[PDB]
């Protein structure tokens, strides 16, 4: 069997400090031993954000993490007699810092000029809406994005001319009458939003100018 690592979820609250897991060293009845720990998060940038009780050697965290700042923390803790003398050797634990979703996605721009033609053929594939997301995109949904159309306008000659492809962003004509005789320019008003579009979300244009 083996040791499971550490994983610590991301914007906690409770009470600080809390109790990670427990440290030891047969030289627990040899002798006296004071547990330390070393890395950054511990006893360098960001400074202490993680201790341990020299004396039960429970390691330990005194606040909360941001796993966009930070997921994963190195850490290596150590034994010395109360005299000044390493006992075990420099061992290494590893901390995790899980996901949660606090994080808009992000349209790349607000404003996403595009171009069709007024032929066009409803399957034609005009443009595309782009977004990003920062949280665990990874091992959550919480930065699987979902788009759609909020706002078309000028609504004629019929409300949704154009469509967006939910997974991918791109916007296709939906129906036919895309005439850039009377309506030379549209604005849609695109929406991602994350958590495959019931979570946080954003929005930005697009303006799709009827070519002849
Ligand atoms: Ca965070
Ligand atoms: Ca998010
Ligand atoms: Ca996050």
């Amino acid at each position: 069997w083996v040791i499971p690592p550490i994983s610590c979820p991301e914007n906690e609250k409770g009470e600080f400090p809390k109790n990670l897991v427990q440290i030891k060293s047969n030289r627990d009845k040899e002798t006296k031993v004071f547990y330390s720990i070393t890395g950054q998060g511990a006893d360098k940038p960001p400074v202490g954000v993680f201790i341990i009780e020299r004396e039960t050697g429970w390691l330990k965290v005194t606040q909360p993490l941001d796993r966009e700042a930070i997921a994963k923390y190195i850490l290596y803790s150590h034994a010395v007699s109360s005299n000044g003398e390493a006992v075990e050797d420099p061992m290494e634990i590893v901390i995790t810092v899980t996901d949660q979703n606090d994080n808009r996605p992000e349209f790349t721009q607000e404003v996403f000029e595009g171009s069709v033609a007024e032929g066009a053929v409803p399957g034609t594939s005009v443009m595309k809406v782009s977004a990003t997301d920062a949280d665990d995109d990874v091992n959550t949904y919480n930065a699987a994005i979902a788009y759609t159309i909020v706002s078309q306008d000028p609504e004629l000659p019929h409300k949704n001319m154009f469509t967006v492809n939910r997974d991918t962003g791109v916007i296709s004509v939906l129906t036919s009458g895309l005439d850039r005789e009377s309506y030379p320019t549209y604005t849609l008003v695109v929406q991602a939003a994350d958590l495959q579009g019931e979570g946080l979300s954003t929005t930005a244009k697009a303006v799709i100018t009827v070519k002849d």
